[PDB]
């Protein structure tokens, strides 16, 4: 297990230990819709004409023909049932209907060549980008295939409603593609997303989630653009090196110095950040395709009389108590933070991190921001601030801070 492998690889480490000699250690010691997917469906009924919960994928696959492509996007299509549901609104909750494979449109297009295939791509991506997805009656996922004449090269332009995919679903998608593309054969999932939310919903009604939710609760009560910079050599090991000599993840380092810039830009002692994560809590969540993202709150305390490795102690901490109860629903720590007298709890901020066939998968970027500020570190700073806040200009002078920051806690 150790061998096949972040603190999301503890995880996935103590997930695999969990499954193969039982018993939990609790990673902070060593290190019907579910909410997931409802919260990004009403989110679309309240503005139904905004697009801004269209995600768009680009695959670029080299060595397959189109036939044997499309045939296995269809194998894809039929085993992630996802990607084929129309939601019905309900009386006690918006009802999935699974639709046929077929109801999927797929479009195959023959360019003539490489610059001929850019350009149907690009009008693809302008189509997909405005287009308004009927979720009651059709299927949550276009398919937009591109082949190159005479070239290995083809490409594919997923275009999915947020509601019914997200990050690791992409990797899941491309990774099997590519398995059935070399021959391969793809494992019987172990489970649905009608299954995940079944299990949710038998969670809420123990209690169980509602009770960690009331702990936070108590901490948070008090408190209730695109632009990608390369990050220094110097920052990432002082990023490091901060983070093995206080024994936190380098992500808990980086969310540290960036509730410390936005701290002291808008002026606080305490900053409110949200931490967006995969929300995929036991082994057989992993290969599924759907929306289990759950963004949760992480109050961090700027207080300069304190030393850097006991703030920074802190955060990492407060993360790993986020990632072990990550399957707690955001909607449970509302519903705990009104019972004791608050209107809600207003996140603004968040934080984030990411032989044969070839399979390239990437997101384009989805314009537009709920957030007024993001920072998300690919293994790269990706800043995300609405315009009329947080500027260009605005960014890179907090990613200048954010550097600085670090260089000087470390």
């Amino acid at each position: 297990a150790w061998q096949a492998q972040d603190s999301l690889r503890a995880v996935h480490l103590l997930a695999t230990l969990r499954q193969r000699l039982s018993r939990r250690v609790p990673l902070q010691a060593f290190a019907g819709l579910s909410l997931a997917e409802r919260r990004l469906w009403v989110a679309q009924q309240l503005a139904p004409e905004d697009t801004s919960y269209n995600l768009l994928a680009h695959l670029r696959i080299v060595g397959a023909t189109a036939d044997a492509i499309e045939q296995a996007l269809r194998q894809l299509l039929e085993r992630h049932v996802a990607l084929r549901r129309r939601v019905e609104t309900g009386v006690d909750g918006p009802q999935p209907h699974a639709l046929a494979a077929h109801a999927v449109p797929l479009q195959r297009l023959l360019a003539s060549d490489a610059v001929h295939a850019e350009r149907l791509l690009e009008d693809g991506v302008r189509r997909e980008g405005a287009r308004v997805f009927d979720l009651a009656h059709e299927a949550p996922a276009r398919l937009l295939l591109v082949v190159t004449r005479d070239s290995a090269r083809a490409d594919l332009l997923l275009s999915v409603h947020h509601y019914a995919f997200d990050d690791v679903s992409l990797a899941v998608f491309a990774a099997e593609l590519k398995t059935l593309l070399d021959g391969g054969r793809l494992g019987v999932l172990a489970s649905t997303p009608e299954q995940v939310a079944a299990r949710e919903r038998a969670a809420l009604a123990s209690g169980r989630l509602d009770r960690v939710a009331e702990r936070w609760a108590e901490r948070l009560l008090p408190l209730a653009q695109r632009l990608a910079l390369p990050v220094s050599a110097a920052v990432h090991a002082a990023c490091r090196a901060l983070a093995e000599r206080t024994s936190v993840s380098p992500f808990s380092a980086a969310l540290q110095a960036f509730a410390e810039v936005l701290g002291a830009e808008l002026g606080v002692d305490d900053l409110l950040v949200g931490v967006a994560l995969a929300g995929r809590s036991r082994l057989e969540m992993q290969g599924l395709v759907g929306c289990f993202v759950n963004l949760l709150p992480l109050a961090v305390g700027l207080r300069p009389e304190q030393s850097v490795e006991w703030r920074l102690r802190q955060v990492g901490h407060d993360l790993l108590e986020l990632l072990e109860h990550q399957d707690v629903p955001l909607e449970c720590v509302t519903q705990a933070l009104r019972q004791r007298g608050a209107s809600g709890l207003p996140i603004r901020i968040a934080c984030g991190a990411h032989a044969g066939v070839r399979v390239e998968a990437d997101f384009i970027p989805v314009p537009g921001a709920r957030l007024d500020l993001t920072l998300w570190l690919e293994d790269l700073a990706v800043w995300t601030g609405v315009s009329a806040i947080f500027d260009l200009h605005r960014i890179e002078r907090l990613h200048q801070a954010w550097e600085r920051r670090l260089l000087a806690n470390a």
